[PDB]
């Protein structure tokens, strides 16, 4: 009964690819959806093979589509009150082809 | 106001068909196969479900970009709006694509920006 | 895995049709009309667009609850999954409803919980 | 080019109906989507006639469906850094009929 969301915007920076102690890959990157005004920023993380893919393929400013689950987390009342935390656990991402072409490769 | 939108992940059943209006507007059509998944109780780890073939058409440059960039098999992520399209007696449902790109799920890509 | 889902707002074209499988599973079908909107340049404030008739079917209690609660005209909000359903030669697209309720847009409601 | 989202969960409290100086009505209420675990909480606000509707119709614990736009806002670096703010500007809401019935009225 998870909650998905699709977001279209541009990466604020290059995707950060790292490897946990487990040996797994993570890409953290945040999307900027912009009316054309005040934008919607969303931290997204993707894992495993798709993360490496993202890192190779996408860059700063890259227009993307991202579908995934919204994961929130609340906190703060022993030091500053009423604070929230939000992100997307990406299921799929791809470079949008509205204003670009793409030479797709296999694996 | 709120157009009925959706998001769809799948693969292209065929190469993108790129066509034009008599005055020269580019429209490419293509269809997306999304096989969903699920468990299989009493022996059976995880297994494909239905199939879902959503007929998609797209317009202007994005159509021409799609056409350069996608082929049969291409894993895609598609966001768009649901339109009813009729013809010679009844009505078929289709997606009018707002955005589309290949999934970086099992692929890499070299994006080339237009302007 | 990811089933192709959508959300749809509209009104019921008819009263909900409530039916059963031979063994007694409740399935109600109904269809939703969503007219989208848009401007109208050079005189014309805002105006309806297409129409979109999405065939919806739903199962078990929610079906029976729907049937008590909804009629022709009922403004609804529907979230569900896209399924292809065939028959006597071709395939129609339909929504399998996960959740549905009347919009509180131009109505009030007295919710009565089950258990 | 706004970003919508549909959310299904239960209201954490009664809808707060207020009237701005303008004379307009606002309902603030937050949704709890729950796996059945750690939940997704989303502040939602609705306006005008639908807000009054909400206030009359819905209550604490009420299961709902909400479609609307995600509005984020970032801040904090002159006092505690790296903070976010998120909500849904509801376009439609209704009491879900999965576990309930509803006697719908007109206007």
């Amino acid at each position: 009964g998870d909650t998905t969301i699709t977001v279209v915007g541009n990466l604020t920076a290059d995707p950060e690819l790292r490897f946990t102690p487990s040996g797994a890959a993570v890409a953290n990157f945040t999307v900027a959806s912009t009316p054309r005004g005040e934008a919607l920023f969303l931290r997204c993380n993707i894992w495993r093979e798709a993360a490496e893919n993202v890192a190779e393929s996408l860059t700063r400013g890259s227009r993307v589509i991202v579908t995934g689950r919204l994961k929130q987390r609340s906190f703060e009342t022993r030091e500053g009150e009423k604070r929230t935390v939000v992100e997307v656990e990406v299921d799929e991402i791809g470079p949008s082809l509205r204003y670009a072409t793409a030479k797709v490769n296999k694996a």
